[PDB]
C-alpha cells in the first residue's frame, strides 16, 4: 500500500509555509509511496502533533519541539523510509 501521514496543528498565521518545508521533504524522499496531510482543529493550541498510519512520531505537545535540528528531521526521515519499506 502507500502510506497516510499526517499533522493536526493550531492555525495560528503562517502555515503552509511551515508545513511545506517538512511535507514538500517528505513526499520528496518518497514520493507515491507515501502521503502527507494536514487537519489542524481550532480549540486546541500551541502544538504540531504528527503520525504515519495511525502512529506518533512527534509531539509539539509532550514537548518535543517542532524539528528544531537536522537530527530531530534525520528521526523522521529515518523512521519514514523505514516504515515506507515495509508498506511496499
Amino acid at each position: 500500500m502507500a502510506l497516510a501521514v499526517r499533522v493536526v496543528y493550531s492555525g495560528a498565521c503562517g502555515y503552509k509555509p511551515k508545513y511545506l518545508q517538512l511535507k514538500e521533504k517528505l513526499e520528496h524522499e518518497f514520493p507515491g509511496c507515501l502521503d502527507i496531510c494536514g487537519e489542524g482543529t481550532p480549540q486546541v493550541t500551541g502544538f504540531f502533533e504528527v503520525t504515519v498510519a495511525g502512529k506518533l512520531v512527534h509531539s509539539k505537545k509532550r514537548g518535543d519541539g517542532y524539528v528544531d535540528t537536522e537530527s530531530k528531521f534525520r528521526k523522521l526521515v529515518t523512521a519514514i523510509k523505514a516504515a515506507l519499506a515495509q508498506c511496499q
